[PDB]
């Protein structure tokens, strides 16, 4: 196999407001002979072209000539764009040199056509709203109205909408990933544990995954249940390590996770009933005769797990363990605590805060097994409606909070937010008696798509933990797969600039995907169907925001460089140094946040050596290669500092710097920023 | 496995072990165990075999 010609571009990057970047063309010979190359580049009024070479052309090369092609160019556009150029060589021009034969192949003349990314002025982010219409044969309608600009940016603002039903899951690309024993801190192994445990469900159910690994990790379970058995209590209860702390009860999220899969798992190695009915009477022993039992948590215990540590949703997580053994007596006492979660449940009506955690997540689950849970199916709606999310998935941003308390959406628990979600929302969606068809259904498929879509087994994921979790929406799944879905459905989209587009749903578009936008700055939208069964609608409105905002209390140190460059040989190697710590960092969650990217063409080469060398008192070692993860520590204020460099791979650029910074340490205030761009320029 | 065992001791030794749980601690999960044993044996309506 053998060219004698190649194309060497600029993969420009995605890049910043100014367009302008540097983008060259070098073609090159290989053949012995010189010849002569046409080049121009076919372009549109989609971007504003600027001539560098406007009046002479890069000519006529030979035998390893080298030649720099490059143009300007400031587009108005922002998105994927792709540049045609072309490259051609003619007959009868012998007078670069002495002769050009110009006579290649099939392969005639060389052209590329390169897809840049072109990054949007300021930061991104968007607003969703939630909505459902379901006549029973009739007609139900309703109206969104969509407008929160403060401080807009020019030209950022686009919207979508979408509903599905989906079927065809693609393939298992990201179902294998691995740890094991924790080489650096034992108090790792709960997290370990708590979702090696539901591997057991994930075998046979799913009939994509990769059912060998699950297989062994029921293998490592073989010791880990003798673990539990050296973490656990004489009286009953369990910890990170065991008894000698007698007089007290212990957290109930893995306990309660792990016990009915001891009871589906006492088949392969034999647990008694014994070891469930001792957990089962310290669950009983702690209940009063008449009020809801104190017990004070203690929150931000990053082996546990981050929360907020409130005793009536512990209350209730000892009774979603409750309602598995069937002692009918035991469903009065997950009555008594479903009267404390009955306090919590006005508390959610308010619609203010209960955590936006717990309740979500037990709600369903404690009616699903008895069968009369439709209320439950009504309240799994307003679950639904808690989000902002993407089209199955939550990414950054509340809209505009005027009200001070905010349960749980951008908090310093910062696994992205949406697997931990998602998860116990499917679990709560999918556990129905009766035909889930209604809506729970739909908004089941709508999260296993990007879950389907995640082909990339790494590991490495925004977070460490929830690639383990985000398995079990793909996996629970594989039974409801089976259904009958499909009416005479009738969507109508309309907005009050005298449009109005059509969609209609049945069993054959249960798993089309519409999406269709609107441009205009009033945003409003009614929408009209019709037809049986429930099914739910989302909207997602993108939209950048940032120009410029003031300083706020959160302290992101951060230097950059000497002061400027002020030098020939600066702009291409500077060491940044970043030192950063809110003072609020008070029993939230362990510490999970963390961005910090590369403006526009700069490379990072030692800053991985250095993040590589960096750990206070503890850590994971985890990377992005484009970011930097040591936080992972205990409750302290009084930061640390670094400092890390790059290369210059964009010679030339307009003015508009980029930045980094996600900020999430308490809901009362406003998200605290802090920022500092780069001088040099 | 599936087979029970002689109660003359456990039932000796079971009162005593409720009244000495003071000098070194056996939880009631040992007692429970031993009683939901004694309970599951038992028919619903025959003197079981
Ligand atoms: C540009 O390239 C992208 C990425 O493959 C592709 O999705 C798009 O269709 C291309 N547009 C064309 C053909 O100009
Ligand atoms: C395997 O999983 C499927 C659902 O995917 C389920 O219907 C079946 O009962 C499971 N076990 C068997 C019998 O294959
Ligand atoms: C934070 O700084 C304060 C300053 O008084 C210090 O007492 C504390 O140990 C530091 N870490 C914690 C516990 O937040």
């Amino acid at each position: 196999a053998f060219q004698p010609f190649f194309v060497e571009l600029t993969m420009p990057y995605s890049v910043i407001r100014g367009e302008a970047f540097t983008l060259k063309a070098t073609v090159l010979n290989y053949l012995p002979k010189c010849i002569r190359v046409s080049v121009q580049l076919e372009a549109s009024p989609a971007f504003l072209a600027v001539p560098v070479e406007k009046e002479q052309a890069p000519h006529c090369i030979c035998a390893n000539g080298r030649q720099t092609v490059s143009w300007a160019v400031t587009p108005k556009s922002l998105g994927n764009v792709n540049f045609t150029v072309s490259a051609e060589a003619l007959e009868s021009q012998e007078l670069c040199g002495t002769e050009v034969p110009s006579v290649p192949e099939h392969g005639r003349k060389d052209t590329v056509i390169k897809p840049l990314l072109v990054e949007p002025e300021g930061l991104e982010k968007e607003t969703t709203f939630n909505s459902l219409l379901c006549p029973s044969g009739g007609e139900v309608s309703e109206e969104l109205s969509l407008k929160l600009p403060p401080n807009v940016v020019e030209e950022s603002a686009r919207a979508s909408v979408s509903v599905l039903g989906d079927i065809l899951g693609s393939a298992m690309q990201n179902t294998q990933n691995l740890l094991q024993m924790p080489y650096g801190c034992g108090e790792q192994n709960m997290v370990l544990f708590a979702p090696n445990i539901y591997v057991l469900d994930y075998l046979n159910e799913t009939q994509q995954l990769t059912p060998e690994i699950k297989s062994k990790a029921i293998g490592y379970l073989n010791t880990g249940y003798q673990r539990q058995l050296n973490y656990k209590h004489y009286d009953g209860s369990y910890s990170t390590f065991g008894e000698r702390y007698g007089r007290n009860q212990g957290n109930t999220w893995l306990t309660a996770f792990v016990l009915k899969t001891f009871a589906q798992a006492r088949a392969y190695i034999f647990i008694d009933e014994a070891h469930i009915t001792q957990a089962l009477i310290w669950l009983s022993q702690r209940q009063k005769d008449n009020g809801c039992f104190r017990s004070s948590g203690s929150l931000l215990n990053n082996a546990i797990k981050g929360g907020v540590e409130d005793e009536v949703t512990l209350s209730a997580y000892i009774t979603i363990a409750l309602l598995e053994i069937p002692l009918t007596v035991t469903h009065p006492v997950v009555r008594n605590a479903l009267f404390c979660l009955e306090s919590a449940w006005k508390t959610a009506q308010e619609g203010d805060h209960g955590s936006h955690v717990y309740t979500k997540a037990l709600l369903a689950y404690a009616f699903a097994l008895a069968g009369n849970q439709d209320k439950r199916k009504e309240v799994l709606k307003s679950l639904n409606e808690e989000a902002v999310k993407k089209d199955n998935s939550v990414h950054w941003e509340r809209p505009q909070k005027p009200k001070a308390p905010v349960g749980h959406f951008y908090e310093p628990q910062a696994p992205s937010a949406e697997v931990e979600m998602t998860s116990y929302v499917l679990l709560a969606y999918l556990t129905a008696q009766p035909a889930p068809t209604s809506e729970d259904l739909t908004s089941a498929t709508n999260i296993v798509k990007w879950i389907t879509k995640q082909q990339n087994a790494q590991g490495g994921f925004s977070s460490t933990q929830d690639t383990v979790v985000a398995l079990h929406a793909l996996s629970k799944y594989g039974a409801a797969t089976f259904t009958r879905t499909g009416k005479a459905a009738q969507v109508t989209i309309q907005s009050s600039g005298t449009f109005s587009s059509k969609f209609q749903v049945d069993n054959n578009n249960r798993l089309l995907l519409q999406q269709v936008s609107l441009p205009e700055l009033p945003g409003e939208y009614s929408m009209k169907v019709t037809g049986e069964g429930c099914v739910y609608l989302q909207t997602s409105l993108k939209y950048n925001i940032l120009p410029e905002k003031e300083e706020f209390p959160f302290a992101l140190g951060v230097q950059t460089l000497p002061q400027t460059c002020d030098e020939p040989k600066a702009h291409t190697s500077f060491q940044i140094s970043l030192s950063v710590s809110y003072t609020g960092s008070r029993s939230a969650s362990n510490m999970a946040i963390v961005d910090v990217k590369m403006v526009s063409g700069f490379i990072p080469l030692k800053p991985t050596v250095k993040m590589l060398e960096r750990s206070n008192h503890v850590s994971r070692t985890e990377v992005s290669s484009n970011h930097v993860l040591i936080y992972l520590d205990k409750v302290s204020n009084q930061t640390l500092s670094l400092f890390f460099t790059v290369l210059q791979d964009v010679p030339v650029r307009d003015l508009k710097p980029a930045i980094v910074k996600v900020y999430d340490y308490y809901e009362t205030d406003e998200f605290a920023i802090a920022e500092y761009n780069a001088p040099c320029s």
